[PDB]
């Protein structure tokens, strides 16, 4: 399938050249898969999830996204025209308030929510969370991210946006998750993005066009917007059975365009996550 107009992030996804704008993939979209998308929630109303998005937990008042963020990395997941992985299943665990906020305790029981909720939903080709979100290094919270791990989610992990080492942050530094670092449209780290060795995998993070809250759109940057790309990627190779949750970041960093982004320090991975779809 083609998807002209695309945004560029999923352009680049299934493109071996930065500067098209055409997205590439099979037709099977992510079909049997999930997504978690643990975060502020996601306006599962908006005509862009087709019915295809649902609020599973809330740890405030609503289940509501208030924010946007949520809306916008579940968008990048999943929607029609914004997403990777466009037939999906999404689920959202609203951790975060309306401001962006959340005590690593929630985030952590949030986690395990995750790893226990999937069995009560239809996931056939594979289960995948998105973690759009961390803080300072935590033990705990690391534990959490490898629990959900080692249950059979794929998770996938913002590196941070402090243009730092990612070793310092969590559950980015948790090595056996997917920690996923921010490109631009030029093939360049973004300005941001934070590095190190405990970086899998880059994926579009700067100036991402996806959905937001009161039906609407909205282009942002971040780590946060390159985790969703990598999320919805695994879903989608999943449904393909080209790899599981376990081996999944595994596959993307073996699949990956190697070598083509700029300005990535000496010691983290060079290597943007990429479908391999040929049409
Ligand atoms: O840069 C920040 O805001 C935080 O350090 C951080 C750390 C890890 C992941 C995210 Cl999305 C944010």
């Amino acid at each position: 399938a083609a998807q002209t107009n695309a945004p560029w992030g999923l352009a680049r996804i299934s493109s071996t050249s930065p500067g098209t704008s055409t997205y590439y993939y099979d037709e099977s979209a992510g079909q049997g898969s999930c997504v978690y998308v643990i975060d502020t929630g996601i306006e599962a109303s908006h005509p862009e999830f087709e019915g295809r998005a649902q609020m599973v937990k809330t740890y405030y008042y609503s289940s509501r996204d208030g924010n946007g963020h949520g809306t916008h990395c579940a968008g990048t997941v999943g929607s029609r025209t914004y997403g990777v992985a466009k037939k999906t299943q999404l689920f959202g665990v609203k951790v975060l308030d309306d401001n962006g906020s959340g005590q690593y305790s929630t985030i952590i029981a949030g986690m395990d929510f995750v790893a226990s909720d999937k069995n009560n939903r239809n996931c056939p080709k594979g289960v995948v969370a998105s973690l759009s979100l961390g803080g300072g290094y935590s033990s705990s919270v690391n534990s959490a991210a490898a629990r959900l791990q080692s249950s059979g989610v794929m998770v996938a992990v913002a590196a941070g946006n402090n243009n730092a080492d990612a070793r310092n942050y969590s559950p980015a530094s948790e090595p056996s998750v997917c920690t996923v670092g921010a490109s631009d449209r030029y093939d360049r780290r973004s300005s941001f993005s934070n590095y190190g060795s405990v970086l899998d995998i880059f994926g579009p993070g700067t100036d991402i066009l996806s959905t937001w809250i009161g039906g609407s759109t909205r282009s942002i940057s971040g780590t946060s917007m390159a985790t969703p790309h990598v999320a919805g990627l695994a879903a989608y190779l999943m449904t393909l059975g080209k790899t599981t949750a376990a081996s999944a970041c595994r596959y993307i960093a073996d699949t990956a365009n190697k070598g083509d982004l700029s300005n990535i320090p000496f010691g983290t991975v060079n290597l943007l996550a990429y479908n391999n779809y040929q049409a």
